[PDB]
């Protein structure tokens, strides 16, 4: 570092606290500045995990943790590495989203790139202001479609900041390597508009060419300064700007999409634990979709390229999946339209044409419901049993995000199947005991088990374009690392305790696909994949900042 | 110092070149940055006097020297301080008024605040744009009288670069509590005006309320941002403006005026000296200066003053001092204009009236003739014979800048005299051997030999204004430190080479007699005044940049 | 920019001088800290060379222009752009050897990053020192073989400065993105052993492995730094290390030794061009170097290298080439031992063996002559006459610096074979007007004509290690520039004063290569090369530093 005073106080990326060293004090220029204490991030932790068990609302703790952020980012990450699995509710969801959905009442300090539509012409001015200078990873939102809560404009920044998060806390990427990134371009949220304390523009979305410029001038303005293969994620983007960024960008730029391709992985893994225990021909299976959006199409491509590459064609994958949006049954020849992606899962209508999710459940009779409509309990007890009567074990997963939006609980689950169901939901759910004693731990079928892990490696491996299959891979990466002990007790998933050696494990396998496929293009090779990575990961340890002093013979 | 690396290196304040000890270098961030060894300071200054002895012309050397400044400031005054009096033709008269006289053709790199007209209104941004916070001294010009080189404009500003410069030099004031400021209002020098390379405004002198407003502008913004008893000194402004100013400003501020006051203490001092080896009555001295500006006016001043405090009513001592300035004899109602000032020196015209100047020494026949007109040779041998055929010993002065505006030469003065005259010029001059075997080491009667230590007591003293008897007691001061060997050998001054030692002297002897007039604000009072002075002055010998380390019990 | 003040006026990768806008003045607070006038930079160059045209010798020249590098960057690289012919000779040889040869004396300023024996196992934080974060070009030495001068320690950083300036001077590389290292690891010169100004270590060259790993902590802590293809230019090093070092990392990081092959790529193109004159059939060629060492050898294999490209076989390629070195002709047998790289010219002895060269000339009749021991005139005129007897039309290449070292003269060449023969010399030599009125113009064979192009390039195109026959294309690349007419003054090379357009034309041909050869690696492959390249080009145009301000709708 070049700064030695006070403003190694004052940037959090440097900041210890009181554990800087007296020597460090007395030789950066601290000394005085800092009560004559000095202690231990270890106390530092406990002074922080005692105020927090103190506190009540998790808005609340919220505030609190992403305030050391922003004060002592070492001493942040160490926190949440202390207890991954509590804190991620209030820092990731189901609080995040209750955190965005009123941004600017709580905002403190700012966090991430804002680009509004009014610096259209000049985003390369504003990437330049960006502090750091060697980023890596860049997440980017417009917050049309903040999880399952809709268009909040600017107020969804806290989306991509919590992701970002993720990326360290889960695969150690290195903090200063990333850049949340928002994109203001008015919103359609009308409480939004009328609201004073709005940090963004007061204008409806611009819809028009405007946009599309603005994020091309974007991507291009981030390439120009970071690299052509700068890894940028979009996230929470409207359904139709999602895929037709996705499809622009995927083989010009160095981007996924987290909602389509994220998801995909997560659930195709879950399903694929699944099978694990089902075991049932792959000829029998039949999926059913609430909704048909970015994560329901995502999923089902996936899913389809696992059957295709076990088998059955293309065509006869296809047919094995059905979906339900807001207008019914997805049938060939329906008012309501039908898009490019969801064609390939469009049908001829069955015998009957269901009105209600109910209908369709007991007319298809899939053996697997997927809920990714993120517009509350569309599965209902009704659906629930109807399908705990069709299936011995029926795979119900409530994808939806955050809680409140998802379309059941663990509860509701287990207890109206009788504990037969294989269940998983997008958000935390604790563990369900049943009258008859029996206990399951309801899986979180979350992308945040494969973006970390499948960023790290596309960094470490200076990959050009990221393919569909390496998802296909990182989801199978994922299921490999379930134990039959953790399977035994209703998981579907590694338990979330374990999740950053998960994110490495799969980050892993994952460098070891890229380069053996030709689409790593670090040199050299590393020999040990394995080694590779985990000498890559960044440490939340405090790192000395005393100069380099030594003798001269 | 709160910087680390290569800034520490730019800046010429803090830099060391290879002075930096290795463990600076390595706790600085410096390491690498510089060649292995590490010199001394005393290896330094031999390399430039090793180089600077290769050089052939001054102007070759003062752009040497000049540029250490700009470079290690260190190092640069222990150049100075090495060997003043070998350096000071260069560094200063008459060089500077070559350097002047081209400023623009040789030029590096910019010194001092440049405040043109064309910023009234805003003087006060510039001054915050200084870097230093604590000056306490400032001198500044206009450029409109640049020595005897007359109007050089924005070419005139190596004048306060200078004259600051024989602040540190010579009385030990730190070279960050110094600022040189030039007042671009235009320039009269047409052909300054048609050159490509002048560094000013291209406009004639703006002589309008316009300019008036601006210095008072720049006096306010001075001593807003740095305190009202901030030092100004007013430095070669036009004859007019000159007393115009300080008459306005004396009484407003703490500041006062080099060639009017400054010029008159030395001419005093020396004129003192001179009366000891003549002990002329004080009844039959006669006193004629050429000109009748700035400096004839500031000295007659100082002398009449001094003549009044020796008995002499102040209205018989003007009586004794005549002047004829460009259009001869200042005699009461010639046509040409006298103004208030020359009033009191300005008599009923004589029995004939000179045409020359050879005319007035002959109608006249005075015992001291003062040069001061900046116009070249007017002291014409047959001036010199006069004199000497007028007087047994007489007192001739030759103070006009640089030499080649000089009345005559020491070479001149003394074998037109055969070696009788006591002589005293503004400009360095060698030692004359007479035929006769006899040498004589003329003296400079320089104001370099007062403003810095008169300078250094007003600030260490914190007065407030600067009134004129200080300069009658900087003139005592330096007049008693002449030893009897020295005036022994032709010297109506101290060798220059032990300047610094005046300078002090001086400062401690001013410093007394503030005090003791109730003129010294610095509280509280130092009751031995000779230790408190050199214990405050500052040194050129590196001081360590090293932190303060040490182990706690 | 970042920084704002006076630090924008002593960082000269920034100051503008008097060249700063009113604007920029006002808005980054340097208003009043620069004189009102405002320049442009066809002035400042004005005033430069103005004040140039006044020096008289080229190492005080040396030095002024040097300094203005240390001043304001841009306008440094404008006045070597203004006439490069001009100022070759001085800001590189002949007067770069000579100001080498004192450097600790006219030292003012340090330039590059230095790294001593004596920091071993500290490299890394030595490089982490350095101001640039984003260096692509290094060139580093040793000072052990500097020019024909031999052993200089760290008075040798003087050319790897110098060379990156061609960089940028010649390639239009950007100077921020270069970085010049001198390794100190001790001097055998005596003579600075005992210089009291000698800037390096008082030690001899330390010569063990802790020489050896010292290059590789460096090699390691700059890649570390700044990548894995990083250019590495190694520049005159000692004969052994220079060959140990390219085969040690020529396929480890991306480097290459200019003395080795930068010569050869120059030797062959001016051979090339000759042989547009002579059209002598390839059997009846004979080569006989003056010299056996890093530049013999250097092109001696790249000379094999287009002959066996046209026919001939490796083995009687090399059956063409003859070395006389300081022990005299290399031939099997000899008591003076041959290394593995001299193996293959080292043929069975002649009839007569030869004492001196004039005798190797006569004995073996040479149709071409090669000096390269940088040994002093051992091209005597009865060497050159005796070629001028041998040959019609003999080719004399005169490649050793400075012209000191050189083999001979263009006058001695041309004029004891009457305009007959083919010159080229590695210093400058003006034309030689024979008694008959005939005027030749001789080129210069030196390596400035290839590695700033090629230096560009392999940057351009993130080559990760380069070839030999990158430098065979090298040499077609600027033998395919010279021009009939250019020839037909008996010029081997195209003017210097095109020097810049060459480079670029080779910097293209080049990329060309690269990239059809696979050995390129910046994604995607340009369509256009040439406007590829031109685009990327580092100008000496002042940018402005206006920040964006703009109004929001
Ligand atoms: N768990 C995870 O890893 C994860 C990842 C991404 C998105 N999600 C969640 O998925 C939900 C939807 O996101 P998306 O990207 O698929 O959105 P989208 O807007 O692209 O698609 C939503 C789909 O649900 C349909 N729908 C809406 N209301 C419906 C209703 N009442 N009945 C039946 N269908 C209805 C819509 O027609 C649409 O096809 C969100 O709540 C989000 O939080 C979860
Ligand atoms: N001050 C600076 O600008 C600076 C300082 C140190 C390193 N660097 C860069 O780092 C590279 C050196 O290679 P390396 O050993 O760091 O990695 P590497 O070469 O093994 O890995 C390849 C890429 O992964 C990135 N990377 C490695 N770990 C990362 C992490 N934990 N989180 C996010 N990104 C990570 C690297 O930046 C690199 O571009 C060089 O390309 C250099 O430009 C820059
Ligand atoms: N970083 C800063 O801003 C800084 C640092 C150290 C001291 N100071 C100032 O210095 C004063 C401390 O008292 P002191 O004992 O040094 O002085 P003092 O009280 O004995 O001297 C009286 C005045 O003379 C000035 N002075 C002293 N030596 C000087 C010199 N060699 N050249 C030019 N001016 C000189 C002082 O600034 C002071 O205003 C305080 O007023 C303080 O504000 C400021
Ligand atoms: N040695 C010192 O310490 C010192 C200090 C200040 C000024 N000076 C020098 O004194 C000279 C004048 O400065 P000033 O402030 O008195 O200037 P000024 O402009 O105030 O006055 C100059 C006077 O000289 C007169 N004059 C000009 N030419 C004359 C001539 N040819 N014959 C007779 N009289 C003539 C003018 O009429 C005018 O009255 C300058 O050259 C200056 O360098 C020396
Ligand atoms: N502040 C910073 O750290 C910063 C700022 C701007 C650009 N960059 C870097 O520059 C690259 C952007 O692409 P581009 O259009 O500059 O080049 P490019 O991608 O077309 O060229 C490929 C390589 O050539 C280098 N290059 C281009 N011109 C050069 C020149 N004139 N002299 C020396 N090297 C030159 C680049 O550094 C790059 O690594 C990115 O890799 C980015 O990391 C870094
Ligand atoms: N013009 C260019 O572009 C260019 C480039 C690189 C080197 N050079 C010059 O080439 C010269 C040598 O450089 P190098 O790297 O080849 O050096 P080197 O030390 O590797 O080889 C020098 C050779 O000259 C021989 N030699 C020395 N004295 C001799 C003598 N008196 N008679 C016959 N042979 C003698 C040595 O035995 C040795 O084989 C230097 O003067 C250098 O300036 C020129
Ligand atoms: O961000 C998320 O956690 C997920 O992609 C969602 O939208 O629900
Ligand atoms: O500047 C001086 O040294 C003096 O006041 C003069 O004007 O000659
Ligand atoms: O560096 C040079 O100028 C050249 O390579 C030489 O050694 O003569
Ligand atoms: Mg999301
Ligand atoms: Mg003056
Ligand atoms: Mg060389």
């Amino acid at each position: 570092i070049k700064e030695k005073g006070k403003p190694l106080m004052l940037n959090p990326r440097t900041n210890k606290g009181m554990a800087f060293t007296l020597q460090e004090r007395q030789m950066l220029g601290l000394q005085g500045l800092l009560p004559p204490k000095i202690e231990t991030q270890d106390i530092q932790a406990l002074r922080f995990h005692r105020n927090l068990k103190k506190m009540t609302s998790p808005l609340e703790k919220y505030i609190y943790i992403m305030g050391i952020q922003e004060r002592n980012e070492k001493l942040f990450y160490r926190i949440l590495q202390d207890d991954i699995e509590s804190l991620m509710p209030i820092v990731y969801t189901p609080t995040v989203g209750l955190a965005c959905s009123q941004y600017g009442h709580i905002f403190r300090r700012p966090k991430g790139l804002f680009i509004s539509i009014s610096d259209r012409g000049h985003v390369r001015s504003i990437v330049d202001n960006w502090p750091e200078n060697h980023v890596k990873a860049v997440v980017v939102t417009d917050g049309e479609r903040i999880l399952g809560l809709g268009d909040l404009g600017v107020y969804g920044m806290g989306i991509p900041v919590g992701k970002l998060c993720l990326y360290t806390a889960c695969a150690g990427i290195r903090p200063d390597r990333c850049l949340p990134v928002c994109i203001d371009v008015g919103t359609d949220n009308i409480a939004l508009l009328k609201d004073p304390f709005y940090m963004g523009l007061y204008q409806k979305r611009d819809r028009t060419q405007q946009y599309d410029d603005l994020i091309d001038e974007f991507m291009k303005a981030i390439t120009d300064r970071y690299g052509r293969n700068t890894l940028i994620q979009f996230e929470d983007f409207g359904n139709h700007n999602a895929f037709r960024f996705l499809r622009k960008y995927r083989e010009k730029y160095c981007t996924f999409n987290d909602d389509i391709q994220g998801t995909a992985a997560v659930a195709l893994a879950g399903l694929l634990a699944a099978q694990k225990v089902i075991s049932k021909p792959i000829s029998e299976h039949k999926i059913l979709f609430l909704g048909a959006g970015e994560a329901a199409l995502g999923i089902a491509n996936l899913i389809v390229m696992s059957m295709v590459e076990n088998g059955l064609s293309e065509q006869e994958a296809q047919k094995k999946i059905w979906m339900f949006d807001k207008y019914g049954l997805l049938v060939k020849g329906r008012k309501a339209k039908i898009d490019s992606y969801q064609e390939p899962f469009t049908h001829s209508a069955p015998e009957s044409i269901p009105d209600t999710f109910e209908d369709a459940v007991n007319i298809l009779k899939p053996s697997t419901i997927i809920g990714v409509a993120g517009a509350g309990r569309l599965f209902t007890p009704d659906v629930i049993r109807a399908m705990a009567s069709i299936n011995e074990r029926p795979v119900i997963f409530a994808l939806s995000n955050p809680t409140a939006q998802a379309e059941c609980t663990a509860e509701e689950a287990y207890t109206l199947t009788e504990g037969r169901c294989l269940f998983a939901s997008g958000s935390p759910f604790g563990p369900v005991k049943l009258t008859d004693g029996r206990v399951f731990t309801p899986g979180q079928g979350n992308n945040v088990y494969i973006f970390p892990g499948v960023a790290l490696a596309v960094i470490l491996c200076n990959t050009r374009h990221i393919s569909d299959s390496v998802f296909l891979e990182a989801a199978k990466a994922l299921t490999s690392q379930l134990t039959d002990e953790e399977l035994a007790q209703g998981r579907l998933y590694p338990p979330l305790a374990n999740i950053q050696e998960v994110s490495i494990n799969i980050a892993i396998k994952v460098t070891e696909y890229l380069y053996a496929n030709k689409m790593a293009f670090r040199y050299p090779e590393p020999e040990d994949k394995a080694k590779y990575v985990k000498e890559r990961t960044w440490r939340s340890e405090y790192d000395s900042l005393l100069p380099d002093v030594y003798e001269w013979p």
